[PDB]
């Protein structure tokens, strides 16, 4: 993808969004909360996945070119739950701001062709492989509002996704609505931002009794701090993005993926690595395109 990851209302405008400095200075303030609404156009590549009838957010997704989006197999896939979602089911609404207005003139709505699910997508045992791709029917067209991220490729991986670093989790807070155990305030009006630290993988694993596999990360707030960034504020599905200082473009790293522990603790996100699993994302696209 020639033009990925560089937003036109961003860096393509010489603008810099309003906490981008923080990750790329991997800066961890003193403050306590560090989610907010986010500005208009800061993710072009965000994705909502619809459902049909009842007409309702189902999870989140992110643009990776003019006909893939990129999202999370269990949002689509989860036989223990009665849960599989076919083509017909679904659409998505790209270059929305407003969770729940119709954005007539800046999002587009489109149907699916086709549903990949990871051929090695594990649910008996343990979560693993948690990966999907749709293909559109129609290709997107580009926009202010619409625009794909990158995907990282072998040496973006290796030098970007370390323990300490800091990435941006985006979405309209459906793991929260999801996983919640009491609907308190309700879902947020607007698209939400938070920065958050990628976590060592062996803090991450004392953390929780849910198995953290080799193609998952996690990223958060130690529980010391009263932080009230967290990553319930994505949706399943969603992108988990790092800015690389090397090309100025945005790298989709992880997707959101099983939020169990957006009860209370103050936990750590899962986010499936995306790299790990690109040679299966690359040969759908090279092949089934």
């Amino acid at each position: 993808e020639a033009d990925c990851g560089l937003r036109p209302l961003f860096e393509k405008k010489s603008l810099e969004d309003k906490t981008e400095r923080e990750l790329l200075e991997s800066y961890i303030d003193g403050r306590i909360v560090e989610g907010s609404d986010a500005e208009i156009g800061m993710s072009p590549w965000q994705v909502m996945l619809f459902r049909k009838s009842p007409q309702e957010l189902l999870c989140g997704a992110s643009l990776i070119s003019d006909r893939w989006v990129l999202t999370a197999a269990h949002c689509l896939l989860y036989p223990p739950w009665d849960k599989n979602f076919t083509e017909n089911d679904l659409l998505v609404r790209i270059g929305k701001h407003s969770r729940t207005r119709y954005e007539r003139n800046i999002e587009k709505i489109s149907m699916l062709e086709k549903i990949y699910i990871h051929p090695r997508y594990n649910w008996r045992e343990n979560l693993d492989r948690d990966i999907a791709l749709m293909k559109l029917k129609k290709p997107v067209a580009f926009s202010d509002y619409i625009h794909p991220v990158c995907l990282p490729d072998r040496e973006t991986a290796a030098s970007l996704l370390q323990a300490g670093y800091k990435g941006r989790v985006t979405g309209w807070g459906n793991l929260k609505e999801t996983w919640t155990a009491n609907v308190g305030k309700g879902q947020p009006s607007v698209l939400q931002v938070v920065n958050l630290p990628i976590v060592e993988r062996p803090v991450c694993k004392d953390s929780t009794r849910i198995r953290i596999t080799d193609n998952m990360f996690c990223a958060g707030y130690k529980p010391d701090e009263g932080k009230r960034g967290d990553a319930c504020e994505g949706d399943a599905g969603g992108p988990f993005v790092m800015k690389s200082p090397f090309n100025n473009r945005w790298y989709q790293m992880g997707i959101v993926s099983w939020g169990e522990g957006c009860d209370r603790d103050g936990k750590y996100g899962f986010y499936t690595h995306v790299f790990r699993l690109k040679k299966w994302i690359q040969k759908v696209i090279d092949q089934f395109g």
